[PDB]
């Protein structure tokens, strides 16, 4: 009965996450800095790094390598470092282990005393032993709600609650996000070693409380309506569609700490809210290729969002009809954005959290 | 890759088709539980690590893991973290594992609130866990799988088991691969275990007389494959290509790395037993006379464990519906053959307890 989002499209995520990779780039610096100074476990005990919301692992390679290189300047070369990559049970962990084995950038190919493991359990519960994680990393994951909130009204535009006209929808989604954030922090608070550090990068609202991706939103809503207009999509199926993604404002991120600055042994050591450079727009300004612009934006939306949309269909998710819906939606969104390229706001928040 | 590897179990059916395996490993659980009573445990915030080498879907791991956890909780505080590290090949269905751990009431996650689960998708013929971190190792029905079809090995004329091959060169090539694999497995477990740690192994064996067993199954499988060629469902070139890289080890093969002084890479054999598991499908048939059920049980067993590796030899994709068709028909053919003449079979196993210095 509890409706959850779908994981990323395993087949395309590694090729369609350049936006995410570019946006998280500043957080890597914070993560490296944290690795330079974090208190370390005693003796030859393995140093554990956790990666919360790994997907295919492609975008984890750079942050993990940065942390590992920093740690190696502090510990013996034979000392074990274990990376625990976490996601939901239905994530494609085979794609992860293939990434870790095949990609030359994989830390397994650069450090002979680094190890990899996977945890397929929602990070809104405790999923690692208490007091074991020296360094935590989570990028582009916590914006995903644990669920479509119980009793929340159907989203008439489907793809983002920030653009909904229903006040009841916004408040339900907002409450779910606050609970999820409290849960995330409580359990990371137990998992981290005393003195441990967790770096979080997530979708944010900007200074003016805006979600961003305005033209994407428009293109996506219109592309969905076109499929019901062309009879390719059923009105009942479209009505069911909702993306459980919530961007948080600065005050939303500070909410669990506000009492006096601490929550379950954790404190915000650093917080930044910024707009990521729109690389797809920048490239378009350089080469003038409109189709490429549309395809890059559409690919980003497909790998991250379309499986969650596809789950609302009457057929199975491994049905030929679902594949056709995915490919058509992508093509339509590509066409709409290519026909009038516009820059987009990509509001992010980076946090460094410390355990006392 | 020119290195040809076996295929993992059929995720869709393994948990329903692994009762033979579960019944066979039962005696090894006693050994595992006993080891759990005394193995050294790591200090400080480190969790106790139990490693499960060759997890598949996780269905058969639940009982052995719980036995160890229960034993550990008689020694240490309830709030001490225990981490179970389930290991398999990268192409194993780890989603099916995590669903098993979440959904099966027998899961240790449902019986012990300070137990944790992780997965490692890297061949256990390399070191896959940090040195000295594993207190307790478990591996059931996994080590009989070769790391590869040996390079330059002749084609197996009967396809499903080298022990039944009439080709001297093929038997030698497979035996050598099995021997180096065993050395590798031991070398890396010897690194992963803490000093004083224990590893319990359960694998396919040759019996007292050097026999592989499953003779009626072997006959049914060979005949069924030939039937698929004869009936135009399988190409001769596809069948020629089929080989199951499974090797059963004799007592002497298992002891080989350790002879004559008893130690290899810091490990020793503390206990070894060679035995034939009770044939439960035969026992059931003797009780109820249901020949169809007999055939289906045996065929499902063969299907979940062996058929993905056979299907890998087909000209179509393994995601192609024709592969699914091949799987289904081979199972029905084997089921019918055995149903028509039910016979008891030998299921030769070896259980080992290995100890690190
Ligand atoms: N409750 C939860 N527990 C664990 N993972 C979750 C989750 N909710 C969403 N995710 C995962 O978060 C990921 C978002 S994609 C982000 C991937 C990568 N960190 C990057 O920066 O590109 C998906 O794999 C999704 O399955
Ligand atoms: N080199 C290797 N590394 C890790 N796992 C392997 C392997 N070769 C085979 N396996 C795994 O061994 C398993 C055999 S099935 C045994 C499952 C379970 N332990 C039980 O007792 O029923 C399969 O999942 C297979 O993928
Ligand atoms: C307006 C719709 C744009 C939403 C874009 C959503 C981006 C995803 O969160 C990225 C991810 O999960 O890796
Ligand atoms: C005659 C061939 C019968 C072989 C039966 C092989 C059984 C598999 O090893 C079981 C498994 O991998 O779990």
């Amino acid at each position: 009965v509890v409706v959850r989002p779908a994981p990323m499209e395993s087949a395309t995520y590694s090729q369609s996450s350049r936006l995410q990779a570019a946006g998280l780039s500043p957080a890597i610096t914070l993560f490296e800095k944290a690795a330079q100074t974090v208190p370390l476990p005693d003796a030859p005990q393995p140093v554990v790094i956790a990666d919360y919301g790994v997907a295919t692992g492609h975008n984890s390679l750079k942050p993990m390598m940065a942390a590992i290189n920093a740690l190696r300047r502090r510990i013996r070369e034979d000392r074990a470092i274990m990376v625990a990559h976490t996601d939901v049970p239905d994530n494609d962990f085979t794609a992860l282990f293939r990434t870790l084995a095949d990609d030359p950038d994989s830390y397994l190919h650069h450090d002979s005393a680094s190890f990899a493991s996977a945890v397929g359990r929602s990070f809104y519960t405790q999923i690692l032993p208490s007091n074991t994680v020296s360094l935590g990393w989570s990028s582009w994951a916590i914006q995903w709600l644990s669920r479509i909130p119980a009793g929340a009204p159907e989203l008439t535009d489907h793809v983002q609650v920030a653009y909904s006209k229903d006040e009841r929808a916004r408040a339900a989604y907002a409450h779910q996000a606050a609970t999820d954030w409290q849960d995330f922090l409580a359990f990371r608070g137990r998992e981290l070693c005393p003195g441990g550090r967790l770096v979080v990068l997530t979708m944010a609202l900007d200074e003016h409380g805006h979600f961003g991706y305005r033209p994407m939103n428009d293109a996506l809503v219109a592309a969905l309506n076109d499929q019901v207009r062309d009879g390719l999509l059923r009105p009942e199926e479209l009505r069911r569609m909702a993306i459980p993604v919530v961007a948080r404002a600065e005050k939303d991120l500070r909410a669990p700490f506000a009492p006096r600055g601490w929550f379950e042994g954790l404190t915000i050591e650093q917080l930044d809210v910024f707009n990521a450079e729109d690389r797809f727009w920048a490239a378009f300004q350089s080469d003038g290729d409109a189709e490429s612009f549309g395809a890059q934006w559409a690919g980003f939306a497909r790998a991250a969002l379309f499986p969650t949309l596809a789950a609302a269909l009457d057929c199975g998710t491994g049905d030929p009809r679902a594949t056709a819906f995915i490919e058509q939606l992508e093509a339509s969104v590509a066409d709409r954005l290519a026909s009038q390229p516009e820059p987009m706001r990509i509001p992010l928040a980076s946090l460094v959290l410390a355990k006392r």
